């Protein structure tokens, strides 16, 4: 799977 | 699956 | 599945 | 899988 | 797998 | 605010 | 804020 | 803020 | 802030 | 801040 987080 | 979070 | 969250 | 985090 | 973190 | 998701 | 996801 | 993800 | 991920 | 990842 894929987890991506932009802050 | 895919989880993506933009802040 | 897909979860996407834009803030 | 893939985890990517941008701050 | 792949973990990448940009600060 | 608060967002919570249970699958 | 708070985001929490359980799979 | 807080982001937490359980798989 | 806090980011925590359990797989 | 704090980033923690358990695999």
């Amino acid at each position: 799977g894929v987890i991506g987080i932009a802050q």
